[PDB]
């Protein structure tokens, strides 16, 4: 059992299908966008998957699947999970909003607080990939 196969316009990394959006759309209003293409916003829980993302990254920054609830302080993710791996830009995460405030990746994959109305080129879609059948 192998997980590398992949839907129509996704690029495969590991055991993930990641789709690299591209069109002006604020953050939940982006957020639905991958709901409609069967996935969600990334997820990014290591090191690896992140430089896999920064190497596909846009160069006017995409939106990623963190949101803050500040009522905690703390971010969490669309799939439910909390922060593992943090790759925070100099000062983040000092909420550029008081709560709701959603997280985006820049060029360089340093993450960064945004307001939750920001207007942003792309984004970036995530889904597990369709397994393999045995050898």
């Amino acid at each position: 059992f192998v997980c590398n196969t992949c839907p129509e316009k996704w690029i495969n990394f590991q055991r993930k299908c990641y789709y690299f959006g591209k069109g002006t759309k604020q953050w939940v209003h982006a957020r639905y966008a991958c709901d409609d293409m069967e996935g969600q916003l990334v997820s990014i829980h290591s090191p690896e998957e992140q430089d896999f993302l920064t190497k596909h990254a846009s160069h006017t920054g995409s939106w990623i699947g963190l949101r803050n609830l500040d009522l905690k302080g703390e971010f969490i993710w669309v799939d439910g999970s909390h922060v593992d791996y943090s790759n925070w830009a100099p000062g983040e995460p000092t909420s550029r909003s008081q709560g709701e405030d959603c997280v985006m990746m820049r060029g360089s994959g340093r993450w960064n607080d945004a307001f939750c109305d920001r207007k942003l080129g792309a984004w970036v879609c995530d889904r597990l990939a369709t397994c393999t059948p045995p050898a």
